[PDB]
C-alpha cells in the first residue's frame, strides 16, 4: 500500500510490473474544481481540501468532445478517441513514480495534441509507465478543457476570457510544483513534453510568464503556436462566439447574459452546434483555440516570438516525414483509407481549394507552381505526394522549423530531430507514410515491450529515442552517449542542421525542405 | 566528301546523322606503328607518313585480350566485350567532330576501363556523336594495348620496360597535340576523362611529366591510381614476368633473351597463361598493371600524390552507389545474377576470403567487424549488402575519395559526384544496384536518343549530366546555369562535399563513406 501525502489530501496509487520492475501509478488525481455550471467557460479553481484518502487507481473522465466517427471499426483513427467517460468533471491528472521511490527524479509532464477539440490523457499511447521504469524520471500527464468549453473567448469578460484550457494545463503545472516532492521529484528538473495542438500549448507556456517558474524544458512534437491552426484571431473569436451563441438561440446582447444562456444549455448541444460556427471548414480547422486574453497571453504570440519575450532554456523540436497525409483522407478528393489513392492534376487543384479556402486564387496557383517541379512525369504518385507534401509543409514543418529558428536566434540550445520511421502496426496505408502522431508510441516507450508485435529493431530505436528525450529532460542535451550513437549538434539560424530519426542511419542534414519553407515561410503570409 | 590534312597524311571522314543534326566521323586513324614482331612488348614507335587518303570509315581492330563468357547471350557481360576484330594492330583512335566544323572547340579524350586487361574505344556505350552533336565538342578515343602485351616489365630492358600501354595512350594524346587543330579543336583545351582503369590513367597522365603538356583537365570515374589494383608493384611484375616465361616455357637467363622468347609465341598462347601467372586471384585481379619504370612514372605514384608531384589542374571525380557489385557474381559463393544472393555469415567470411586472399585472419577479421554493425539483425540482404559495400569501398570508393582529397590539398578545384540512378535498361539483377560501369552510357548522351526505350527522366537526367560534363571541360567549373539547376561545390579537405547525380532530386552532402573510407584509408593498410 502507497499513501502519498499531498498538500490537500492523502492519496493511494496502484503498483504495475513492467520488465520486471514495479512503478507506482497514481491515475485520476483531481486538480481542479469541476468546472460545472457557474465554473463553464471560466479559469480552473482552487481546490479544497481533503481528509479522505483519495484512491488514485482508474483514468478519470476525459473532457466533454466530438468523436471521430469517420471510420467506424478502424484502430487507425479511433485510437484517438477517448477512453475514458466523457464528463465536463475532468480536471484530473495522473502521475508514474519509479518503484523504488525516487529521491531527486526529474518530472517529464505530457501535454496531449489534437486540435484543442479532441485528446485525454488516459490513450494507450501515452501511458507514462514505461518511461518511469525504464529511465527512472516521473511522468505526469493531465487533461485539460477542449472545445468550447475550454476556449470560447468574449475577451477580456472573465465569464468567458479564452484560454480556460491553457489555464488548466497551467494549473496542473502548478500542482506539480506544490506536491511532487512527495513522490520523489525534483520540481526544479520538470520538462513539458507535447504533440500537435500539446506541442504548440507547450510553446505558449514558454511564452506566457505566469508558467515560466513552474517548468524547466520544453519538447515541442508536430507542432508549434505560429501553426497555421494554433492561434484563433481576436476577431475570429468575437464572430464564432456569436455565431455558437446565435446556433443555440443563446443571441442576448448583455455579454454575460449571453454566456449564463450557455451555462445553462447542455453539454451536447454546445458540442453538436461547434461544427458549424465558421463558413468554410477544412479538416485542419481549430473552431475554439487558444486567444489574446491579455492574461495567459499578454500580446500576439508571433511578436512576443520575434522580439524574443520568451522564456530562455532549450527545447527540443523536430517533425515526421509525411505529417500531412492524415488529413488528406477526411475530405480530399480521390482520396481514401483503401485505394491507393492517386489523384489527378484537376483533383490536386481541388484539395488546394478545400484546405486553402479563404486564400486567392494567386496563391492557390503559386502553391501549384512551386510544388509541381518534379523531374519525372511518367510516375502516378507526383500530385497525391505532392498535396501531402503540401499540407504537411504548410500546417506542420515549416512553421516547427519557423519556431526553432525564432527560438535559437536568442541563444539558447536547440535540437531537431526529422522522425521518418513508420510503424511496422501503422493501421493506415502504406501510401500514408510516416504519419502525424505516430511517432508519440516510440516517445513512450511502447516498442520496449516484447510481447507486443513490434520488430526488434523498433525496440532499439524507442529505447534510443526514450534515452535521447530523458538526457534532454535532465541534463538538457538530447544525446545517447554510450552505443556509439551519432552525435546531434545543435541548431543553429545559420547552418540548421537537425538529427534524423529511423532504425536504418541516423544522419546529421541541414536545412530541413529548405526551397518549401522559404515560400511558405517568406512569400506566401503576403499573399 | 570530307577529308581533312593530319600531319601524317590525308584522313577521310563520314558524315553522321544526329539529332536532325550533322557529324562528321574519323574512326580508326592510325596513330602509331603497329607494334608487331620485334616492336610486341615496347613503347609505341611513330607512325610514317603516307602519300595514301587514309578511309577513315569504320572501327579498327580491338587489341588481343581475353573475353568475358560467363554469361553466354547475356547483355549485360557481353555488352562489355570486343566488337571488332582482335589484333596486335590495334593503335588506332577515333574523333567525332562537330558540324558545322567549330572554329576552336574543346576536346574530350576517351580512355576506357577494365582492369587494364580488356576494353576497347569501339563499344557502344563510348560513342562520341552524341556529345559532337549536343555540345559541339571534339571527342577523341583511342586502343591502347593490355594485359602482358602493354604492361608486362622488366625494370631497365627497354626491350620490355613496362606502361607501354600507358605510353600508347601518350601517344594519343600527342597526335591530338599535333593534328586537332586541322579539325577545329582547341589543342589548349583538351580534357581527358575516363572510367575505371581508364580513370586511373587519367590519374596517372596527371602525375606524369611527359603527359602534362598534353591535356588541361581530367577527370576520373570510378577509378584512381591509389585504388589497390590499379599500381603493379616492381616485386610482382618481377615474379609475374617470369612466371608467365615459365608458363609459356622459355624462362631464360640473359633478361633481353627470354623477352625474344616471348615475342615469338603467338597472342594466343600469351593471353592464355596470363591467369595463371599470379597464384591465387580474384574478380579484380589485374596481373599486368602499370608500374614504376622511370620513365612514365619516376617514382611510386602514392609518394608522388602525397608530395604535390603532380600537374596542378581542375579534376572532376566521382564513383556510383555500388560500385562493387558487378564482381560478387564472378565467384563470390552464394551469388548469381540470377538468385536474389541472400548469403549468410559464413559465406559472407568466404566472400572476404575470395577478395582479401593474402589478408591475415585478423584483417578479415576487422572487416567484419566493422561492416557488420547493423540495427536490424532480422534482414535477409545484411550479409549480400554488406560484401557489395566491403568490395566497393575497399576498390573503388575509398581511393576515389583519397585521391581528390590529397589532390585538392595542393590549392587546385576538385567536384566529387555520387552517381546513384539506376538505369531502367540495365540488364542485372535488381539487388546490384548502380552498378560498376553504368554512369557511362548517362555521360556518353545515349539517353538523349529518344528512339531508344531510356524514361524521359533519364534523358533530362542524361542532358544535365552532359552539359555540366561539357561545362568543366570547357571552363573548368562543372556547374549548370540555367535550368535552377542545384550548384556543384568545390571539394575541399575540411568540408569534403558532394553533389549527387539521380532523377528525383540532387542534393549537397559531405563527407561521404566517411566511418568506412577511414577503416580502409588509415587504418587497414597497418595490417
Ligand atoms: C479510390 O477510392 C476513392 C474513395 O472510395 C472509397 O472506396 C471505393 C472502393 C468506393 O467504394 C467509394 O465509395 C469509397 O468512398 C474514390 O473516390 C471518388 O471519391 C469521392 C469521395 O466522396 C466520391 O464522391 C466519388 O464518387 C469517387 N469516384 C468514384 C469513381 O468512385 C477514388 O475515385 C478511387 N480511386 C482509384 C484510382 O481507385
Ligand atoms: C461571421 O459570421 C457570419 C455568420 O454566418 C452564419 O453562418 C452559419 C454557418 C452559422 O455560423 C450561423 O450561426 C451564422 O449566422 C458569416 O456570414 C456568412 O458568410 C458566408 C460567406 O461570406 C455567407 O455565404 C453567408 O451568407 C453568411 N451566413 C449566413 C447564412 O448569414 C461570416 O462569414 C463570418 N465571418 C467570417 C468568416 O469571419
Ligand atoms: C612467385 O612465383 C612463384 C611461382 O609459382 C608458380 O605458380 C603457378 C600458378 C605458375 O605461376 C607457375 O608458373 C609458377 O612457377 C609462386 O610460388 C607458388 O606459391 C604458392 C603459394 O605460396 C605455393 O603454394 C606454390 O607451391 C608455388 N607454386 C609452385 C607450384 O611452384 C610464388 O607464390 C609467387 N610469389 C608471390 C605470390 O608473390
Ligand atoms: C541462388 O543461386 C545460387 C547459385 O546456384 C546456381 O546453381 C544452380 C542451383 C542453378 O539452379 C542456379 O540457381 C545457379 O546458377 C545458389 O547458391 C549456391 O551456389 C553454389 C555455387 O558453388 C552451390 O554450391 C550451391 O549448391 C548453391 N545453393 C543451392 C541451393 O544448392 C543459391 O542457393 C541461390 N539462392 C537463393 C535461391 O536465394
Ligand atoms: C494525435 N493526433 C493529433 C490525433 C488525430 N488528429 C488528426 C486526425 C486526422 C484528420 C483530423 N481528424 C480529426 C478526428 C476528429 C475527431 C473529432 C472531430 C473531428 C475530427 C477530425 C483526426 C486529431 O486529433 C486532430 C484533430 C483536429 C486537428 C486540427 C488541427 C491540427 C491537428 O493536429 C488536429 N488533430
Ligand atoms: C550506432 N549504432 C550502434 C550502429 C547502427 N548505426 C550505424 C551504421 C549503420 C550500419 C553501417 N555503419 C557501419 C559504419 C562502419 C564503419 C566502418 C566500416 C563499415 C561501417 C558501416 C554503421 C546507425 O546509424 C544507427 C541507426 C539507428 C539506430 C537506432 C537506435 C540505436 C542505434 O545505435 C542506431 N544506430
Ligand atoms: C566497364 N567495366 C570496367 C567493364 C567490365 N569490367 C568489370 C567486370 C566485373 C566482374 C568481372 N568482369 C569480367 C571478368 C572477366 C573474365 C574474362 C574476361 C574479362 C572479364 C571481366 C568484369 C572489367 O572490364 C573489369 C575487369 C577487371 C577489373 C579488375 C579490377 C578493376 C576493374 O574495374 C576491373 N574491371
Ligand atoms: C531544378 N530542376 C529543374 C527541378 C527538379 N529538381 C528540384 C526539386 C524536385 C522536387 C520538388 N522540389 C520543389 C522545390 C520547391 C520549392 C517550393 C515549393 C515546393 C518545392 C518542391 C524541386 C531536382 O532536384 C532535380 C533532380 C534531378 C535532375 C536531373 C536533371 C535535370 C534536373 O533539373 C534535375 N533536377
Ligand atoms: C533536488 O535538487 C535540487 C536542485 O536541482 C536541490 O534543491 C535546491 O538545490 C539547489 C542547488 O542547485 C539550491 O540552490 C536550492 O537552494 C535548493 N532548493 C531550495 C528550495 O533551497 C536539492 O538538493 C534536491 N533535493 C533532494 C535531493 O531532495
Ligand atoms: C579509300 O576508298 C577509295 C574508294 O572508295 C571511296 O573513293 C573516294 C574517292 C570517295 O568516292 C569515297 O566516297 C569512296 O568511298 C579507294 O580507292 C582507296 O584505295 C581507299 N583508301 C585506302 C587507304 O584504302
Ligand atoms: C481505497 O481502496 C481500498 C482498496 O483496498 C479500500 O480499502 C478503501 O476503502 C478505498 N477508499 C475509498 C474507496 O474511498
Ligand atoms: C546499448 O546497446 C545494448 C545492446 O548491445 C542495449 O542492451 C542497451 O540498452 C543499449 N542502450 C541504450 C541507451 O540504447
Ligand atoms: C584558340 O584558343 C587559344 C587559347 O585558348 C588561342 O591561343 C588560339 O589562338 C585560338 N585559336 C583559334 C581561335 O583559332
Ligand atoms: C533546359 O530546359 C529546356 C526546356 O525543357 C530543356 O529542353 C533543356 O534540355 C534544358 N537544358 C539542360 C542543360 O538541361
Ligand atoms: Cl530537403
Amino acid at each position: 500500500d502507497i499513501i502519498i501525502a499531498t498538500k490537500n489530501g492523502k492519496v493511494r496509487g496502484m503498483n504495475l510490473t513492467v520488465f520486471g520492475g514495479t512503478v507506482t501509478a497514481f491515475l485520476g488525481i483531481p486538480y481542479a474544481q469541476p468546472p460545472l455550471g457557474r465554473l463553464r467557460f471560466k479559469k480552473p479553481q482552487s481546490l479544497t481540501k481533503w481528509s479522505d484518502i483519495w484512491n488514485a487507481t482508474k483514468y478519470a473522465n476525459s473532457c466533454c468532445q466530438n468523436i471521430d466517427q469517420s471510420f467506424p471499426g478502424f484502430h487507425g483513427s479511433e485510437m484517438w478517441n477517448p477512453n475514458t467517460d466523457l464528463s465536463e468533471d475532468c480536471l484530473y491528472l495522473n502521475v508514474w513514480i519509479p518503484a523504488p521511490k525516487p529521491k531527486n527524479a526529474t518530472v517529464l509532464i505530457w501535454i496531449y495534441g489534437g486540435g484543442f477539440q479532441t485528446g485525454t490523457s488516459s490513450l494507450h499511447v501515452y501511458d507514462g509507465k514505461f518511461l518511469a521504469r525504464v529511465e527512472r524520471v516521473i511522468v505526469v500527464s493531465m487533461n485539460y478543457r477542449v472545445g468550447a468549453l475550454g476556449f470560447l473567448a468574449l475577451p477580456g469578460n472573465p465569464e468567458a476570457p479564452g484560454n480556460m484550457g491553457l489555464f488548466d494545463q497551467q494549473l496542473a503545472l502548478q500542482w506539480v510544483q506544490k506536491n511532487i516532492a512527495a513522490f520523489g521529484g525534483n520540481p526544479k528538473s520538470v520538462t513539458l513534453f507535447g504533440e500537435s495542438a500539446g506541442a504548440a500549448s507547450v510553446s505558449l507556456h514558454l511564452l506566457s510568464p505566469g508558467s515560466h517558474s513552474l517548468f524547466t524544458r520544453a519538447i515541442l512534437q508536430s507542432g508549434s503556436f505560429n501553426a497555421p491552426w494554433a492561434v484563433t484571431s481576436l476577431y475570429e473569436a468575437r464572430n464564432r462566439t456569436l455565431n455558437l451563441a446565435k446556433l443555440t438561440g443563446c443571441s442576448r446582447e448583455n455579454e454575460t447574459e449571453i454566456i449564463k444562456c450557455l451555462r445553462n444549455k447542455d453539454p451536447q448541444e454546445i458540442l453538436l452546434n461547434e461544427a458549424f460556427v465558421v463558413p468554410y471548414g477544412t479538416p485542419l480547422s481549430v473552431n475554439f483555440g487558444p486567444t489574446v486574453d491579455g492574461d495567459f497571453l499578454t500580446d500576439m504570440p508571433d511578436i512576443l516570438l520575434e522580439l524574443g519575450q520568451f522564456k530562455k532554456t532549450q527545447i527540443l523540436v523536430g517533425v515526421n516525414k509525411d505529417e500531412g497525409t492524415a488529413f488528406l483522407v477526411y475530405g480530399a478528393p480521390g482520396f481514401s483509407k483503401d485505394n491507393n489513392s492517386i489523384i489527378t492534376r484537376k483533383e490536386f487543384q481541388e484539395g488546394l481549394k478545400i484546405f486553402f479556402p479563404g486564400v486567392s486564387e494567386f496563391g492557390k496557383e503559386s502553391i501549384l507552381f512551386h510544388y509541381t517541379d518534379w523531374v519525372d512525369d511518367q510516375r502516378p504518385e507526383n500530385y497525391r505526394e505532392a498535396l501531402g507534401d503540401v499540407v504537411g509543409d504548410y500546417n506542420f514543418i515549416c512553421p516547427a522549423l519557423e519556431f526553432t529558428k525564432k527560438f535559437s536566434e536568442w541563444g539558447n540550445n536547440a535540437f531537431f530531430y526529422y522522425f521518418e520511421h513508420r510503424s511496422s502496426k501503422l493501421p493506415w496505408p502504406e501510401w500514408m507514410g510516416v504519419m502525424h502522431g505516430y511517432e508519440i508510441e516510440f516517445v513512450f516507450g511502447l516498442p520496449l515491450e516484447r510481447r507486443d508485435n513490434y520488430t526488434k529493431a523498433e525496440e532499439i530505436l524507442s529505447r534510443s529515442i526514450v534515452k535521447r528525450w530523458a538526457n534532454f529532460a535532465k541534463y538538457g542535451n538530447p544525446n545517447e552517449t554510450q552505443n556509439n550513437s551519432t552525435s546531434w549538434p545543435v541548431f543553429k539560424s545559420t547552418e540548421q542542421k537537425y538529427l534524423t530519426l529511423n532504425t536504418e542511419s541516423t544522419r546529421i542534414m541541414t536545412k530541413l525542405r529548405a526551397q518549401q519553407c522559404r515560400f511558405w515561410t517568406s512569400f506566401f503570409p503576403k499573399v
